[PDB]
């Protein structure tokens, strides 16, 4: 059916505090991830949950920055980042993050 990626609130929880994020990250099966801001700083970051621990991936939008974007790959919008980040394995990070952003943190809850 429709994918919850079209919904920003499904993975966007910038309003959630870092401590609140732990609760959101806690109780979630591996694969679930959330996107949030540095709160007051313009820096962005998404946290993911792994069978091993909760992680805080960093994302940064700049004239030429976004977090995921290398000469080989270059994401123009965050919406595309979330879609591909679900098909990309985080293992590459710390060479031990065997997981893929599979479902938004607020995907199961809809208004």
């Amino acid at each position: 059916e429709d994918l919850p990626h079209h919904d920003e609130k499904t993975w966007n929880v910038g309003s959630s505090n870092r401590n609140k994020a732990e609760n959101l990250l806690r109780g979630k099966r591996d694969g679930t991830f959330l996107v949030r801001e540095s709160s007051k700083q313009g820096c962005y970051a998404c946290s993911v949950v792994v069978d091993g621990e909760v992680k805080h991936c960093v994302i940064n939008k700049t004239a030429t920055g976004y977090g995921f974007a290398e000469p080989y790959n270059l994401y123009s919008s965050l919406k595309e980042l979330v879609l591909h980040y679900q098909h990309t394995s985080l293992v590459q990070h710390n060479d031990s993050l065997n997981v893929t952003l599979a479902y938004p943190v607020y995907a199961q809850q809809r208004r």
